[PDB]
């Protein structure tokens, strides 16, 4: 024994279902706004020997030994991540050991308020996220809302857009300490500049979570959230196509009154909340940032926003409804109620066919496990060189899915009852073989990022 | 731009800067009882294709679709993991989900116990780590101590922890979950003391088994897992795997008066999601399973059986040569040194020969900043297939560093000016530079784990 | 050395000042809506021998001895309290044991709901009590807003009322666990129905503090709160007109679902917040329950309405502003600003004069330390054999002191030196002179309530 | 009506049922040491016309008017508070506001600590009281144990406290604040050493003085009024006056290196208002006023002085005659005796025959519901002009009741027996009415403070 044996040689029960997964991210049409495909640099410095460096601490200030290089990847990961959204290193600093963007978000929390302090952000089924607290009407089922208290802030239910009026009166009575803005399905470009005043009216932190919007604003193709957000959040494999980690920027400096921000965020990431920083992704991290500062990125990035405008155009000429209008950014939200089909058939219809996508509540729906609608993003099949015309032709396939998915609603009745029709009856089991094997020979076709094997 | 191109070509300078790294880890012998030196294998999987998929939820009960191989790889992951500790499927359920360790002690906080409820762990700076309750007496430093009320457990001269102190302060603090693990310990726990102590205060039995997780798959060091009723570990320490988590979990059933089921693995499964974290890390659900798979060969029983052997073998030839073990003996990994003469002083000088350790508090030190005891680890070296003969000679390696730290120990003044003078005088660095290169030529000689350049 | 030795002849200093108290209630005018004046059967069974008796615990539940005729004067005291309510016995319960309104309304959270629960009360500066959870925008000064987390809902300040609307609409996002229906500074009537149907929608337990009307609901001359709210707590010492002590009623019986509400607030009460019972307190209130069940009671209460909307329709035609328009209960909050006077100045010139006043912020105010309005109210007045004519003539007096402290403002600034001013220009001390003694001959003719000396 | 009239008059059942209980208090030996006469000169101003006024507030602050009188009548309290127990205007203050002695106790809680927030008091079986932080290991009884995280501090052996165990529990449960009084024990309290057990836990010095109230105003039993920061007591025992709470809190200055002020009067009288209650009860802060004048007099430390030698005289009349005081001696007021044959068994006995007392824990019972020790107390008829011989023949009287409940243990079945066949049984109702009468004709005969009829 050794330890330098192959994957494939060692353990060929896992090279195998490895294997069977590359493929199918090859063969099917990712539609997922929050997924990416990380580049190869990326991954081979994510799965090599820096995970297996103790690192507890920060750069300089580390508590055990032989961090001697471990340091400086941590300090050129944090010099590009201010790099690649344009910061001064004296009036931001950024916190690279979050392992995702829920711990990073945690970390903010406990860094700024104690506990059972009051929280603020988009409810969940509004396009929130879980880490901007949530909770149902019948139990706390995340922990940003068993730690701390929440409460969430609506959309307008007629523009489909944030309600900043209702979240100014709710936040004057409420009396938040911290204001979450960012968003995981929300079509649009939050108004960062009327969250800060709102903010500093019931005088709140304003934190911005921009997690799924972070490639565009580091390609500067839309506004930035650093210009009115003192506090800012971030995971690295959606737009930033990156491994899976998270960033907390945070301004330093003179607010003299000093901004006290770097102490304590750095103390609640560690010894706090986390403890041994996976530096291998810290080192992937900092290979993403450096591509994202790269002209070829806001390239890449100019692509995302058109292609999403461009299936945006499509469906609303199919005859599909899109909730907010259309699109600003790099996910559409299909409301598919006008239709007479729901997100839950139609997430089951394309996911079949390899089309994956995901279900998402609509405005003025009251039915949880049949939501109405579909949350599409581009920025995974933009990574594949894919374009406008590329897009509209997804479409395509998306209508003929969603068009199998109506006729088999009158075939049957339960929603657990459907998922076994698409199975058993065998002319519809044959309808949806050709659409998958006209997907799969389509989605082929386009490039893959990251290895040609695993 | 495509994403297929090699970090060399790429980003040609975290190319050399992890070379620079694996250079480090094949230059020195590391000896830091949590370290370890992973698999080719596990990290072909950790710098995998599964870093873009996005599988929010469970085997089973997923939020979205396109999981069908995370969904296999989850569940391979779930049953190598049983099986790897010889657990019954059926009396025993584990997660795979928790980004590392401390995460995962996080998540059996919150699904066991109500905010501020009580727990009792071994103190750090007897022995522990910062997962387990402690707080600075002047600051609550860890998160286990803000979000629920932790009381330190500590006897200093039998060597031990007061293994009945614990019974002392257990009734009259009430605890809901005592914990059983270590940090810094070279004893075993009595796994059958710690769960009727927790029996009689009506509290949950935690183990930890963070550092000892190799020796109990291995079946030569005792196992929790029919005493206890929740285990946390790390894959990192001992498993030679990926950093990550896992929550080993009882299942299953008898109210012979007047039908009792456990309580557990509901709410264990539902604070890793949706309460603490999100997307979970599927590359690295995978490249643990390739450890899990080795963790049921003989080939790693034998390496387990040998880091004991080499332990013993450390602390024996130690032990001969004028230097006491905070124990008695050790049948753990690491040591425990009482460095009759600092432990802050030690570091610096070893860490320039490439030779790495870390502070470790000795019972009866009345200092932090300047503690006296060094904790050695045997599971890295022995992975590089270290035997008794090789570890002796590293006991023989650090003896020279130790006794020319006693000379400077004996001049300079104070903590501040040991490490000045190193890096500054010109004949101090002649002592540094010579042990250093004989260390790195007696290192680079024995097999490395892992890729060749990265 | 006895102990019956007179309080005139054992301590003529305290015999003294406590003679100077009563001269001053008999001849001033007492337009606190919270002060009324005890008779004297009940405060000589207030300041009886049961001070000197422990009766910890409840009627039967006793954990001491020597309660054998206190438990019957406490079932007494239950019996009239529902009696004078007109309850159930077996659909409603009442607590006598909180020693006043402030620990009667801490023991139903404690009862009810878990620390750092969700509490919805009236804002303070709109009517709302301190022990309804109220926070100032700097820091949380009511020990409800520290053990809970409240949330307020606000007036219409174009109507004066409650916004039900609001209150809906900040319930939905806040998700109250007992929003509170009770007022101290509010001309007319909750509407409780309203009240409860926004209760059942968020599932909330409706508490309703009828601290200020309960005498009118006793008299059941105002709509009764018991018929919408199933959780009712009230002060004795308002229109009730008894010693200062506190009530809880709950409903009792089948909601089988049980309510399960008598055990957890008589748990609440004691042994959790209080220790031994004023039963001194205990038998006075039972002596003013049963008061308040003869037709003297609702005659009075019948009084008390058209007393107050006598001065209120009195205050209308000499041009002054009141906020909800007029009044439908025993206090009227008068609207100083439309004068040019506030209510900060007019407290004290009326105070000057021996009209007991106090000020109140009226709806559109920003200035706190000078609020532009006054709470008077009629129930204090009323007890003295006050009728309609007589309070025309109160109001007579008050304008004439507003008329007063309008000249003072004239000639001089700031709030510390309007209050020099009135003692020291000789030429308004005479004109305040005045008017005091003709407010203290017409004060002195009426008859006063209690002991004729003490 | 008028509210004039007499309660004989008005409430004829009230009048009598009130005459029940001062004949039961004339008619029997009370020997509860929290129980008291209280004087007719303070109960004269506890049912006074200050149960009528409004003064939230606090002399020079209050946000009324009308508060000329009660002003002086507070201020008049402070200062008799102070001389009562000899403490500097300069170095001290008290509020006298708190409604009892458990609202007292929760004030400085809500004052000094955080909720959850850590406190330390001896547990209530075993000499303790509720507002100590009592919790019952299945339920959080008390509102100190709900709001603050208490830890129950304990020696069997001694019969005193364990008062280093205590030590032991403190560094390891680090609370901020130890609780130094007592309910139900018979030595005193090493002030010196609560203070310094506190200061090298940076905690603070609470004493509870309300049991031993009188015999350290009196200057006869050590004070801790210079090894305490914060003293609570109630003005109920030992002081013979109302029911109400006092709060003695330090106040003034000492930073040689680089003034130190005292930080507690501010906070402290901002929990007692606005914070827990609300309107103070002038009545009861006149009434005590007067009892504390009456401390001051000669008269009070002779009868203080009476009260130990007759608890002395109590113990060793019982200690002549086999009977084992848990602690070896007394110097507070109380007994306890070791009920060699229960403590449960011997109550009902006892009320029967006109003599109540209380169940009290000995050190080593293993129940609660048959406890094995009663607590009488001295201060009650001493307060009657009680002395040795008198409380000689009183050890004597409960003689011939214990005797014959030993007979009674001796038949029956458990504790439901034991007070089943006394008010059932024809013979036993025999001895039952004789001891009555003769301690009736013994007890009917000492004078009475207070009013002759009520
Ligand atoms: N944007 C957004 N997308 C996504 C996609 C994945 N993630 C991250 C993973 C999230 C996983 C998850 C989601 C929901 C619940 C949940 O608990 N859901 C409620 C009902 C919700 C609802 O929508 N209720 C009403 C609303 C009011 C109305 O309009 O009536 C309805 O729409 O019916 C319930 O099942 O109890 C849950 F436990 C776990 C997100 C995210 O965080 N954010
Ligand atoms: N109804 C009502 N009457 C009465 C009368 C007596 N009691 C019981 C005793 C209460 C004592 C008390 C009252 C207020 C504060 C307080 O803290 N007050 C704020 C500013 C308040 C304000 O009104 N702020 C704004 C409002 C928003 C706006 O409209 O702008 C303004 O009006 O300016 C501050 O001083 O900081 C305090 F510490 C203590 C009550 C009661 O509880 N209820
Ligand atoms: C705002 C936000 N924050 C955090 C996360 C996820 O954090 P982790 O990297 O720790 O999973 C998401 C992705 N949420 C799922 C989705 O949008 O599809 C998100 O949208
Ligand atoms: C006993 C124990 N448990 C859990 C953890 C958490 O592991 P992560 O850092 O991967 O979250 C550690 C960290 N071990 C630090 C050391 O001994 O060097 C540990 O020592
Ligand atoms: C609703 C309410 N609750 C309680 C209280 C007072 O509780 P205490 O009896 O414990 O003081 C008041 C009187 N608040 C003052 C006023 O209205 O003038 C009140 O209006
Ligand atoms: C030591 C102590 N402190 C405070 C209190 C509270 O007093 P109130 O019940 O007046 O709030 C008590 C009650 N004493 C109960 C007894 O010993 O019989 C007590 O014993």
């Amino acid at each position: 024994w050794t330890g330098q044996e192959s994957l494939s040689d060692s353990d060929p029960e896992m090279w195998e279902l490895l294997q069977r997964e590359k493929d199918r991210q090859c063969r099917g049409l990712e539609l997922i706004a929050s997924e990416n495909f990380c580049s190869r640099a990326a991954l081979e410095a994510l799965g090599s020997c820096l995970n297996n460096k103790y690192s507890e601490g920060y750069p300089g200030k580390r508590y055990y030994g032989g961090a001697e290089v471990v340091d400086e990847i941590e300090l050129l990961c944090q010099r590009r991540a201010l790099e690649a959204f344009d910061l001064d290193p004296a009036q931001w600093g950024v916190n690279v050991q979050p392992y995702s963007g829920s711990p990073a978000n945690l970390a903010v929390y406990t860094a700024l308020l104690q506990p059972h302090d009051r929280i603020m952000g988009l409810d969940l089924p509004d396009g929130g996220h879980l880490t901007h607290g949530y909770m149902s009407d019948v139990k706390r089922i995340s922990a940003t809302s068993i730690f701390f208290e929440s409460m969430p802030y609506k959309l307008n239910p007629k523009t489909g857009l944030i309600d900043y009026n209702q979240l100014a009166l709710t936040a004057r009575l409420f009396r938040p300490r911290l204001i979450i803005a960012g968003t995981s399905a929300y079509a649009r470009l939050i108004d960062y500049a009327r969250m800060r005043e709102v903010c500093d009216e019931v005088k709140a932190h304003l934190l911005a979570d921009m997690a799924h919007i972070s490639g565009l604003v580091a390609a500067k193709v839309i506004p930035s959230p650093f210009k009115h957000a003192d506090i800012v959040t971030t995971t690295t494999h959606k737009t930033l196509r990156g491994a899976r980690s998270g960033l907390i920027f945070y301004r330093k400096g003179v607010k003299e009154i000093p901004y006290t921000f770097e102490d304590r965020i750095n103390f609640a990431v560690f010894p706090s909340l986390q403890g041994g920083p996976h530096n291998h992704a810290i080192a992937a991290v900092a290979v993403a940032l450096k591509q994202a500062c790269t002209p070829m990125f806001r390239e890449y990035s100019l692509q995302v926003l058109k292609n999403a405008r461009a299936m945006a155009d499509a469906l609303l000429e199919r005859g599909y409804s899109l909730v907010s209008g259309g699109t600003d950014n790099h996910l559409v939200l299909v409301d598919l109620r006008p239709k007479g089909l729901d997100g839950a058939r139609a997430e089951r219809v394309l996911e079949l066919v390899s089309i994956t996508a995901n279900k998402n509540t609509c405005p003025g729906d009251r039915s949880t496990i049949t939501p109405g609608g579909l949350r599409l993003g581009a920025p995974a099949l933009t990574s594949r060189q894919f374009r406008e015309d590329d897009f509209r032709r997804v479409v395509d396939f998306i209508d003929e899915g969603v068009n199998i998915g109506l006729e088999v609603k009158s075939k049957t009745a339960k929603l657990q009852d459907f998922k076994s029709f698409l199975l058993k009856d065998s002319e519809t089991s044959q309808r949806l073989a050709n659409l998958r094997q006209r997907v799969e020979q389509f989605a082929r076709a386009f490039p893959m990022p990251g290895f040609d094997e695993h």
